[PDB]
């Protein structure tokens, strides 16, 4: 169950973990914000709403793949 | 205010909304989800997790964003 879940996200580690998303709104606002406020990581922040998102809609395996990524620090 | 905001989004649609994040969590989920069930559509679901939590953080600037790019349907 929950360790057949942990072999295959640790053989999902060794991808680069590249998301994309073709969205509308969240370009004009991610955008928006870009060109409006200096400094705006505009990455860190679609990255925060992906996880938001998607955590709310699947929080066990968001929580999984959380502790599986973090736990493998060292 | 709200139509300067406009004109600057509709600068905005012009280009591609690709949207990039890299982000080990979200990447594992979807890449699992993926991988067990078929069928699944990993990039309608990353956007929705990114319009989602986005729309969370700025409900402001996503609905306008959403009202100008669903108010250029024709």
């Amino acid at each position: 169950e929950e360790e057949k879940i942990k072999n295959d996200m640790l053989k999902y580690i060794e991808k680069d973990p590249k998301i994309g998303v073709w969205s509308y709104p969240a370009f004009l606002v991610l955008q928006y914000l870009y060109h409006t406020v200096p400094g705006f990581k505009m990455s860190r922040t679609a990255k925060e709403a992906l996880e938001k998102g998607l955590k709310e809609m699947y929080p066990t395996l968001f929580t999984i793949a959380e502790k599986i990524a973090k736990e493998r620090f060292k």
